[PDB]
């Protein structure tokens, strides 16, 4: 199954303390008044500044976070691939598979994740231990690991560091936008290929929602803001972030 995610007018501070007084009350919050509704199955893709709170919007979701004001609807398990890749020491496939073993999803994962050409390298194949790995390679693994988790919710913030302009576009296309078709799902990307083949697209900056709607609506109702940002996805990672960080400090409110 999945589910809906809802947010009415939340906002949020991460000490602890003043989320209480502003609570209470009938310094800055980490999101201020934020509003979405994705429906079950759809894409939503999430941009911003640095600390704009992207992944703190993913940490309220997950309940690491509380809002001080709002309301927040969702139902069933939830999975999180961090924007920091990680590797546990052993095996390619315990790593992707934790515990739990299901060889058609497995199969599925590995190949939307382009890991099989990875995997197949090694003598071991997917049983070899964890060789040291590419940035790329980590990130795909990753990747693997939250989309092979039976979950009806699916947090992606930031998965696709050290990959290929190339594969990064084919993993998003297989992975994202395939395999995960009918999950509900929130990305956080910079790519304005991500944002255009969302169903809905939240622009964060220091807090607050820049924008939400569609990409063709960003388009008509943000038209100096997109002339900036639309070979904008061939810049690196960081140059995209500093690009939308600097037109955002400057179009904001
Ligand atoms: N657990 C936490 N406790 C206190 N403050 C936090 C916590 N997590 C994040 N912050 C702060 O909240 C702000 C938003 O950080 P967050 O990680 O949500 O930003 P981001 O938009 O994901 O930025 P980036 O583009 O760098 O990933 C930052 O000032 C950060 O230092
Ligand atoms: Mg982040």
């Amino acid at each position: 199954s999945t589910t809906e995610v809802v947010m009415e007018n939340v906002t949020a501070f991460w000490e602890e303390g003043f989320g209480e007084l502003f609570e209470k009350a009938k310094g800055t919050p980490v999101l201020k008044d934020i509003n979405f509704k994705i429906e079950r199955g759809q894409l939503l893709a999430v941009a911003g500044s640095t600390g704009a709170g992207k992944t703190s919007l993913l940490m309220m979701i997950m309940g690491e976070l509380e809002p001080s004001e709002g309301k927040i609807k969702h139902s069933g398990r939830i999975s999180f691939c961090s924007q920091n890749s990680w590797i546990m020491p052993g095996t390619i496939k315990e790593n992707i598979i934790g515990v739990s073993y299901d060889e058609y999803r497995y199969r599925s994962v590995i190949k939307a994740c382009q890991l099989e050409e990875d995997i197949s390298k090694f003598a071991e194949k997917d049983n070899i231990v964890l060789i040291t790995l590419s940035g790329g390679q980590r990130a795909r693994i990753s990747l693997a690991r939250a989309v092979y988790k039976d979950a009806d919710l699916y947090l992606l913030d930031s998965p696709f560091g050290y990959l290929d302009v190339l594969t990064e576009k084919e993993i998003f296309e297989s992975c994202v936008c395939k395999l995960m078709a009918n999950k509900t799902r929130i990305l956080v990307t910079s790519k304005m290929e991500h944002l255009k083949k969302a169903d809905k697209i939240l622009i964060l900056h220091e807090g607050s929602s820049y924008f939400y709607g569609t990409f063709s609506e960003l388009q008509n109702l943000r038209p100096d803001f997109s002339s900036k940002l639309m070979s904008f996805d061939q810049f690196s990672a960081e140059r995209r972030n500093s690009i939308l960080t600097e037109t955002l400090h400057r179009f904001s409110l």
